[PDB]
């Protein structure tokens, strides 16, 4: 694998706030974004390795940037380009946040301090609430996303027949907002079942699990993408079967891949 990243993975280094890349960041103003209300860059400052797969995350209703904030850091330092977005209103639908998510790993092909640290063919959308719906909608509209990651995703679409991209779909448990029976569940089984897809519910988390550190959502969106973005096989092991849980009160996944 030309694009495996890092030393080989452990059940603490996937878990771990930060990984072994030290990361940078770069911050792109409201004025300096073209489809989006800007944004958080983060890097690994270590070229030594090679170029590194992109990842744009967006937020949720309401929610500024501050919301999705520990996972750019976090994924980014495992190996990764991550650009944490601020919607460009407060009142964006998942649609719009759909549009805002391509709009942003686009510009990452253009940013001066992250241009050359970048692979651009392979690249991955994540959302949370709202932001997570998004996430599936670009997907959706780009075939050549090679990662999606809805975090208790709301919508008001459920069939993803033409999604062609390998999806990690993520719910919470006790969530009121955006249940997981009407939504995350209700996105996994739409989509092709012939496709490499896993579906995990969290167990005792509420629908603002991902607006804080939770060690069970970054170490398996670690491993998607790591799995699909880098094509490591040496990632499969913590999706195929499904692992001991504690925090997992759900897995469903088209393994092996
Ligand atoms: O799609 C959402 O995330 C969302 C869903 C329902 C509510 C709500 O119950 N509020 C209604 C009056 O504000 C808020 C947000």
């Amino acid at each position: 694998n030309p694009y495996e990243r890092g030393p080989d993975p452990t059940e603490s280094s996937i878990e771990a706030v930060r990984g072994p890349f030290a990361v940078a960041q770069t911050t792109v103003s409201r004025l300096q974004a073209d489809g989006f209300g800007g944004g958080t860059i983060y890097y690994p400052t270590d070229t030594s390795q090679g170029t590194f797969g992109a990842v744009a995350i967006s937020p949720g209703f309401t929610a500024g940037q501050e919301s999705i904030a520990w996972l750019g850091p976090r994924i980014a330092s495992q190996g990764f380009v991550v650009i944490t977005i601020d919607t460009i209103t407060r009142l964006d639908q998942p649609d719009s946040r759909g549009r805002q998510l391509q709009a942003a790993l686009d510009h990452l092909r253009t940013n001066s301090v992250v241009r050359n640290r970048i692979d651009p063919n392979r690249m991955a959308v994540m959302g949370h609430s709202m932001g997570g719906g998004g996430a599936l909608s670009a997907a959706a509209n780009n075939t050549s996303l090679e990662a999606a990651i809805p975090l208790q995703g709301w919508h008001t679409r459920k069939n993803w027949s033409s999604v062609r991209t390998p999806t990690l779909v993520v719910g919470a448990q006790l969530d009121t907002i955006a249940p997981v029976s009407s939504h995350s569940e209700a996105f996994y089984n739409s989509l092709p079942s012939d496709l490499d897809k896993a579906y995990m519910e969290l167990r005792g988390a509420s629908h603002l699990v991902s607006n804080t550190p939770d060690t069970t959502t970054a170490k398996y969106s670690i491993a998607w993408l790591k799995r699909f973005v880098d094509d490591d096989l040496r990632y499969e092991q913590f999706l195929c079967p499904a692992p001991d849980d504690f925090a997992i009160s759900e897995y469903r996944s088209t393994c092996p891949f």
